DNA sequence: CCTACTGTGTTTGAAAATCCCG
RNA sequence: GGUGGGAGGUCUGUCCCCACCAUGGGGUGCGCGCACGUCCAAACGACCAUAUCGAUAUGUAACCAUGCAUUGGAAAGUGCAUGGAGCAGAAGAAACACAGUAGG
DNA sequence: CGGGATTTTCAAACACAGTAGGAGGGAAAGTTGTCCAGA
């Protein structure tokens, strides 16, 4: 009957919403701030060659960033020297190793600019911290005694994190994660019973609206043998009977399954698209960025802010009142742009919400049934070779729904088989798999099979081969 | 000529040592 | 009753709440009314008021309770400090980095 | 003065440049009206 079934999962990641009262969400953003400045000030030293950052320079003269040294106490207190604005950061969001310089910079140099050292990596290519990208996390480690739920409801918590005072006010626990070793207690119970870190992650990342998510993380640090440092539980809802599952998707659907249920894709891009382009031509002619006539007035005045500090400075010498050098401001975004901002990002979140919980569902409902997954490809850079898919994918992201479907298929284990985009999938039939060029288009939707068969839907067909095939090759390694 | 979703890969603390306002 | 919406972590409907479109026409039936299923006309991230060139700005909304200062003789609000926020059915793994891409 | 809170150490430094020819359905453009959009 649809039960929920408890199962231990590798690293949960709570997902909140906390309520932090005006000061606490400018502490926040202020220690965002603090991450930015010192990935900023340490990636634009790195370039100048500073001995304070750089490693053990190689026999060849080659000098390369070492992130061991990068990570003590002298350099931070080198940072808070230059400015004041970058101990507000946490200390430990910085060092650790799920910091901004073992968990951030290490990605971000051997990705971005190749692993290449500091001396012949080149700059303009590498994407530091600025208005367009600012620093969207902070990963401090608290100790569950600043985890405390409440018990008059059901979803709310109490979080005070390190530097901050005020016990910002979670919401929405996933009170379907069972603690002890069988998952038979609650938070409270395993706090008193001692079966839980101490140091616990809470990556909180602000989304693009004020909207100041915490991530909870759990985790099984050292799981030495076969039983984890830490023991927990999640239960989710299992089809009493599973079975194999194969599953298509059509333009005019976003899944098909083998069964005979068919989903339907909302497709909220062209939805709001009328609106979409309301609020794109209301911004557009507003008065501040993303505007092509602010941004040129904005350009003009740092232009010659630039120009006249440069000849009043030198050519003035500076002695005590030459000239009058006037700096006023590089302008801002006006309120009625800046709530028709918030209203368009807000309605592109909400078709992200909405989008992403009917996946979230869709997903969950088809991986309990499914006891074995039979979708053909685990990427979308297969399905966008005909250019027919591309026009509807484009809107629906498809890619989540892989991902979606890759972790949800792993908490139970449920097997995800994929396939080359190769076969004649289209020709073959059903019942004895002849096969038939003129099936190859889409536009064909009911073809009566010359032999033995109807095929009154094509995707009934395609997922059946492909589960087919799928079992073939289980019976059979290749 | 500038903003913004996305496709893809990767990753997910414990423990001595030092400090700070009742 | 529909139109779009705001809070209860997210979605569907209701709850509470924000600004609008109709009181219409009609295909077919029953005895001027009722309409068996529809469809159209709407309302679409505010509406007002202001000034200066539809639209640019500005004062601006979307749950309940307590306390504080304020507007208030009031009735009820403003700001601040908090707290509380369902119901029926769903789900509830997130963060980082790279770039192309789409929009105007 | 003191007991929990913050905070350094584990613990670990360096990727990118290569080379084509393999498969198929999606596809029209380009009007002056009414009003539209800034004007």
């Amino acid at each position: 009957s649809l039960n929920a079934k408890k199962i231990r999962l590798e690293n949960y990641a709570m997902k909140m919403r906390l309520y932090p009262s005006p000061t606490q969400a400018e502490q926040m953003d202020k220690m965002f701030l603090a991450l930015r400045l010192a990935y900023n000030m340490t990636f634009h030293e790195v370039f100048q060659q500073n001995p304070a950052v750089c490693g053990d320079p190689d026999e060849d003269g080659n000098v390369w960033p070492s992130y061991k040294k990068m990570a003590n106490k002298t350099w931070r207190k080198a940072l808070i020297d230059q400015n004041p604005a970058i101990a507000e950061a946490p200390a430990a969001a910085i060092t650790t190793n799920n910091g901004l310089f073992l968990s951030n910079g290490q990605k971000a140099w051997k990705t971005g600019m190749h692993n290449l050292p500091a001396n012949k990596a080149d700059r303009k290519d590498f994407r530091f911290y600025s208005l367009s990208k600012p620093r969207r996390s902070f990963a401090v480690q608290i100790p569950p005694d600043c985890i405390i739920p409440s018990d008059t409801n059901q979803k709310v918590a109490r979080i005070k994190l390190p530097k901050i005072d005020g016990a910002i006010k979670a919401r929405g626990f996933n009170r379907k994660i069972w603690f002890g070793p069988d998952g038979k207690h609650t938070y409270e119970e395993a706090l008193a019973a001692h079966e839980l870190s101490n140091n616990l992650t809470v990556r909180v990342s602000k989304d693009t609206c004020g909207d100041y998510f915490i991530c909870i993380t759990f985790s099984q640090g050292k799981v030495k043998g076969d039983k984890p440092t830490w023991e927990f539980y999640q239960e989710v809802r299992v089809s009493p009977i599973p079975e194999p599952i194969g599953l298509d998707v059509g333009i005019k659907d976003i899944a098909i399954l083998n069964t005979g249920t068919k989903y339907e894709n909302k497709q909220f891009k062209r939805d709001r698209a009328a609106t979409l382009k309301k609020m794109s031509r209301q911004l557009s002619r507003r008065w501040g960025p993303a505007n092509s006539a602010f941004r040129d007035y904005n350009k003009n005045i740092r232009a010659e802010n630039r120009a006249l500090e440069k000849a009043q400075q030198d050519p003035g010498s500076s002695g005590v009142g030459p000239e009058a050098p006037v700096l006023k401001s590089v302008a801002q975004p006006s309120r009625r742009y800046l709530t028709i901002q918030k209203n368009r990002a807000k309605l592109e979140r909400k078709i992200a919400r909405r989008r992403d919980t009917y996946y979230h569902q869709v997903t969950a409902e088809v991986a309990g049934k499914s006891s074995l997954l039979a979708v053909e490809t685990l990427r979308v850079k297969n399905m966008l070779q005909n250019h027919r898919l591309a026009f509807a994918l484009s809107d629906a992201a498809m890619s989540d729904f892989i991902s979606k479907l890759k972790y949800k298929a792993r908490r139970i284990q449920v097997p995800l088989v994929a396939i080359g985009t190769f076969q004649p999938s289209s020709q073959t039939c059903s019942v004895c798999g002849s096969i038939n060029p003129a099936v190859k288009n889409l536009s064909i939707r009911v073809w009566t099979c010359p032999n033995c068969g109807t095929r009154h839907n094509r995707d009934i067909n395609a997922a059946k081969n492909i589960l087919a095939i799928a079992q073939n090759m289980l019976e059979k390694k290749v």
